[PDB]
């Protein structure tokens, strides 16, 4: 008992015994946060943050706070004449001002055609409190084109998110040569455009939009670089947004650029940085809704960041707009820089022949039947007459009503929504838009260079074009239904509709029918004695089992650790095991094809043979020949046979595995408050966790289907089928399938060269 | 040109109209002072409290209700701290100032008129006492000045309960305290005088003093408004209290003390001394024992210490029996009650209940009786565990609460081992340095608890129980060096040890491969004597010869099939929304048990039932029932075995599967300021990421080993071995380990029904 008196004696001896510019900030925050959630009183008090500092000895510091007091002085006056109601107004908000600053750097030699003072040497600047980015133009904001009286006829939106500077500047530059090139073209001929888009004026007509993602997520380096080219100023935005609460900031500049001794052309360019992180979808809605409501382009085009253009991508697109008049969007040609360099690496390689061929074979026999679903990240444009109303409103469905409503459907569906805005310009009410794909208009963007990013992206890729392929499925009838299309058009969409229900199911039965392929024919012609250039008749019967069975173990249980990776980790961590499991599936594909190719070599190439070898793997090179480019095949088809199975396998495994993966009062006052602001908390996780368990539920549900088909598919041929009576029904499918892309690339090659000499009929 | 002329037209015509206080402000005054304290701004925390002071006093008048008007009056305590802070701005010199604590006790709403007690004084019986804590690092509770009711007034606890609770039902925890009450009432009624009762500060008439029940919720956003309500009831919560003496104070957690009196029916439970400690912030059961044990534990200084989760009804002599086994022993560094299901004869129709019941009463007999032979018990998750304040003061809790003291990131995936950390504790206390500590089985100690009656929430809860028990028997495996490296035990002690550290590597490396064992035994057993005509009691020698295929391969495409549907969904979605699936498959599997059941029981009956095979059938099936004839329950047994028979390959597959499958500055000051913050956030950020890549690299590493493990165990038996050179092998097996348990049961039995006369020597 002795220690436990000893310590409680010791606790009984333990127990006796100017204002700032900061300051002005964080109460103006506090004031936007009260006018947001409309409590006008507090509102006022704190807004009147509103001229003691501008102490400063820096004069633009010193300037721009003694502006923004005396506008948020102006504004707090007009707030209270508003609670006094001798001013009757709808939604006060702090009045919109724009501060056109002096630029940091202008370069004294620089050559230009004629140019003033004012939009050359300084820089404007506004915040923008839009929520719904419709009412852009009701609340009074403009643009420097509206303001100087420029009438854009073309406007481009560069997507940008996390980015380096060199990206972005070489996507400036090459859009920089593109007008250079639009300037240079010889008046007084047929070829050449006319009108809107000649020369010594063409920069004034072509603004190019830059949409941010998210203050928070942008590089600092690309910060640098939007000062250095003048177009940006932390300490503008922070005196300038401090109170207003934006959404976004918008900063114009009509740039000048110069790369060693040859000055680009200015570009009209407006960069819209978002303060909270979104989605794509969010950024083309800014883009779309706000400017094109306001200057209503005639063309809009839509590109990423990092997408470099020759200098004709965007005269082929204007030339193509031009003479058809009939197409209501069109997509560049998607190309990998520097091809022919690097030709080690085998996933780059993989890229460039995945990309020449579905442009070539897909763009082409859809650019046939005008009706194109345009590659995620392509450089793609439309005309602002069949893109205005129900197209985009269609687009942004998403994001005007929230995902509940609509379902996992419509979301997966809408992860890449751009295939969604082409069907709805096809089919489009009482309109007849077409589509059309520019071969010339190549647009060269960067691919990753590993395995692991190339999944990621293919995930993203497949899970668009997969759900956006059972959108147009479903709704096909709207074409019919709805639009005013020809009757050959129509009837060219029926069949077109035909081939591409046919191409879609064999597509989901892709790793299935890959995997029978492979298995009849290398391992039960090595089994059964069919490889006509060797003679396993007797053997030791061990092995002639052997190879068969451990192709089947191998095969899955490549498959299972493939669904377990993805369903699990992020394919980040699991580069090691990634890279193993593409170089067994690659490893045993150049098996396959060396296989291949003694099995055709050694039989006596009946006439059936020839043909189906032709029409069936041959077409790549026909139709590249056709086409003229025909090396790039020649140089990375090895490549890309050596990544058909990953490709198959991996891509669509993950691609289906994350589905779900989208985006005065009293104390009874204070209490009842309190308790209300719990409850909307917890109903808020509530319907977070029901939205969860319904995207999962929905995207384990479609795996499961895919899966349990491509198994039950599998189980049933191997069982009840031999490679005599399933072999000729697959090279009869895939025959077909690559004589139909034949004859549409044949197609979309002859309406090329022979549209020009028939223009008169 | 028209259309355009017009609105730009309209554009420009609408260019015309570039170059008293309050309570909830006091409230939300005082919070940012208490934000700006934590952020160690003294002079804004200096101004912020002074305004929450004053605007208190003056609103304090205002209130018409005398208890919220005299509560803000003493609460606007604010302007004393004030001053106090003030003064520390040097004239008084002190390290971290904060606000002096004050604890405030308000007459309860309630009070029975019509009570029974043995005496009592009006503070402590009609008052209720709160105070808020700051401490963050629960050791120094004791030292910034906190003391509970107990050590104000003298009364020294020496068995201290900790009840977790966290959004739950009133009625669980009404329960909880009657069974309590009850317990406490046993302990008064002992008869002095007489071997059997314990004798000295646990005898009758003032044994209430001496147990404190320390109830720790979760968060104050999770409890459940029920709950808060009978909280309310029996006197120990007030919102009001709580959100004004809260205020500036910024308490991690807030505790009331209140010696409630509870009534049932006409009989007045006797007084529990209870101290309720609720979080402010959500954290983890592990965190909620951080506090109850560091803070409490080392304030009292309990000779027990008896730790039970919240639904847990004990039975009248639980606490008897327990403190009978520590009184009489001295040597047991903990021990832990038996698990029980309540009412298990009612409702007996539910299957999944009866299968958890079985599995709760053959645990605790076989495993428990086994473990407590030899003095070292893995304790399972949830149950009603106590240990002694000498064997848990230092080394076991600091391994205990590792988690949160050192992040995860240091410790690394594995460690985040503590998942379930009774078991840490156990093998802690078991192997503490220079001191013999052992475990030991109160069979008579029975607390009830209530179980999930759903297979979604079985799964769930085995989820977590297998997670915690596997990486447990991980640490024990690896570690258990420990025990003859540092601990002083015995030379018989540490033989035993030894032996039953090769039994738990035995039972361990048996159960991972419990899957394979499972599907190896039902497949050779039934399919191989359907198949190859060895089912005694039928004659299969010619059939069809397509039936007798037929049925291995529909068992072998039935199980693969279910097994990657289980990798699947269990890995993929949350286990809530698939509930019709889950089922699907419990019963496809339950049904296959049924044939399998009997199958084996015709196979046992038709065999001529020699020695050998009637030896291995008892010992190895009939062991459960020996063991529970042998501890006198055997009724439970003989109504629960067929529906725990139809549970086991649901129980071991899923369970398995789903567990292993979720392992005044300036303005460059200011700008400085926010490249600092959005430095710290990017950190942070990619932190997290890094954790979580670990974390699922480990996790899914963990689950490929374990899955591939079991199918090449499964391919190579089946492949490679026939139904006669493998089944011997597994029958020896088992019937090892059941030989083991069995031998543990009857040394349990015996001991406990003879150390009493065997006492002497
Ligand atoms: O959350 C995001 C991620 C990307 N992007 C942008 O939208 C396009 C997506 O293409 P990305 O470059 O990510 O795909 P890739 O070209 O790398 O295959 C690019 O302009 C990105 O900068 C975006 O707006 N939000
Ligand atoms: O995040 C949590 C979840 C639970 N608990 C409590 O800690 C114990 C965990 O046991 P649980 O109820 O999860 O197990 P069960 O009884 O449901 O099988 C119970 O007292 C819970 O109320 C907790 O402190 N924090
Ligand atoms: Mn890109
Ligand atoms: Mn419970």
């Amino acid at each position: 008992h002795a220690p436990r008196s000893s310590m409680m004696s010791v606790e009984y001896d333990g127990i006796p015994l100017i204002p700032s510019v900061e300051e002005a900030l964080s109460t103006l925050d506090r004031a936007a946060a009260a006018l947001n959630a409309r409590r006008y009183r507090d509102a006022l008090k704190l807004y009147l943050g509103g001229a003691n500092v501008a102490r400063q000895a820096n004069p633009k510091i010193c300037n721009l706070l003694t502006s923004k007091g005396f506008e948020t002085l102006n504004w707090c006056a007009r707030l209270c004449d508003w609670i006094e109601g001798r001013i009757k107004e709808k939604h006060p908000r702090p009045g919109v001002h724009k501060v056109g600053i002096p630029v940091s750097n202008w370069d004294e030699d620089w050559v230009g055609p004629f140019m003033d003072e004012e939009e050359a040497r300084r820089m404007w600047y506004t915040p923008v409190y839009c929520p719904h980015p419709i009412d852009f133009s009701n609340l009074g904001y403009r643009l420097r084109c509206v303001e100087t009286g420029r009438r854009p006829r073309l406007m481009i939106c560069i997507t940008m998110y996390n980015e380096g500077p060199q990206q972005l500047k070489a996507t400036l530059k090459k859009l920089a040569n593109n007008l250079a090139y639009l300037k240079e073209q010889m008046p007084g001929d047929e070829k050449s455009l006319t009108g809107a888009f000649a020369g010594d004026d063409v920069w004034q007509n072509v603004l190019v939009c830059i949409v941010a993602d998210g203050r928070e997520q942008v590089h600092p380096k690309t910060l640098d670089y939007l000062e250095a080219i003048g177009l940006y100023d932390e300490d503008l935005l922070t005196i300038n947004s401090a109170g207003i609460g934006a959404q976004c900031h918008l900063f114009e500049h009509t740039l000048q650029l110069s790369v060693n001794g040859k000055c680009l052309l200015p570009i009209q360019t407006v960069f819209a940085l978002k303060e909270n992180k979104a989605s794509k979808l969010d950024s083309h809605h800014w883009y779309f809704n706000a400017f094109a409501e306001q200057i209503q382009p005639e063309y809009t085009a839509v590109m990423d960041v990092g997408t470099m253009l020759t200098k004709s991508a965007l005269y082929h697109l204007l030339f193509a707009f031009e003479r058809n008049h009939q197409i209501g969007g069109a997509c560049g040609q998607l190309t990998v820089d520097n091809p022919f360099e690097n030709l080690s690496n085998w996933v780059i390689s993989a890229q460039h022949f995945e990309y020449k061929i579905s442009n070539i074979l897909d763009k082409s026999l859809e650019s046939c039947f005008g009706f194109i679903s345009v590659l995620p990240g392509a450089f793609s444009a439309y005309r602002y007459e069949a893109i205005r109303g129900a197209p985009l409103d269609a687009y942004f469905q998403t994001l005007n009503i929230e995902l509940d409503v609509l379902g996992p459907f419509i979301g997966n569906m809408y992860l890449a929504e751009d295939r969604i805005l082409s069907f709805e310009v096809v089919a489009r009410k009482n309109c007849n838009w077409t589509m059309h794909y520019v071969k010339d208009a190549v647009a060269r963007t960067d691919v990753p260079h590993d395995l692991v990013g190339l999944i990621s992206q293919r995930k993203r890729w497949l899970n668009g074009a997969f759900f956006a392929t059972l959108f147009s499925i479903w709704n096909w009838g709207r074409i019919y239904s709805e639009s005013k299309h020809t009757f050959v058009r129509k009837m060219a969409f029926l069949v077109f509709y035909v081939y591409h229900l046919l191409y879609t199911a064999f597509g989901f039965f892709l790793p299935a029918n890959l995997y029978l392929a492979l298995f009849f024919i290398v391992f039960q012609g090595f089994q059964q004695n069919r490889l006509e250039f060797i003679d396993t008749s007797e053997y030791s019967q061990t092995v002639l089992d052997c190879a068969v069975y451990i192709y089947n173990f191998s095969y899955l249980f490549g498959l299972l650790m493939l669904i377990i990776i993805g369903l699990g980790n992020n394919p980040k961590h699991m580069k090691l095991t990634y890279y193993f499991v593409g170089a067994v599936f690659g490893l045993m594909m150049m098996l396959s094809s060396l296989v291949g190719a003694g099995i055709f070599f050694s039989t006596p190439a009946t006439v059936h043979s020839i043909v189906v070898s032709i029409l069936t793997v041959g077409v790549y090179f026909i139709a590249s020949a056709l086409h003229g480019e025909v090396h790039h095949i020649f140089m990375t088809f090895t490549h890309y046979t050596a990544l058909i199975p990953s490709f198959v396998n991996i891509f669509t495994i993950y691609s289906f595995c994350n589905l779900q993966d989208l985006s005065k009062g009293d104390f009874k006052d204070v209490i009842a408050k309190r308790r209300a602001l719990e409850e909307l908390r917890r109903e808020e996780k509530e319907r977070v966790e029901n939205r969860k368990k319904n995207f999962e539920a929905f995207r384990t549900n479609v795996l499961l289907t895919w899966a349990f088909s491509n198994l039950i598919f599998a189980l049933f041929v191997v069982y009840f089928a031999s490679s005599s009576t399933y072999m000729p029904v697959l090279y009869i499918f895939v025959a077909s399938l690559n004589t139909c892309r034949l004859l549409g690339s044949i197609g979309h090659w002859v309406y090329i060269h022979t549209e020009g000499l028939r223009g008169r009929v």
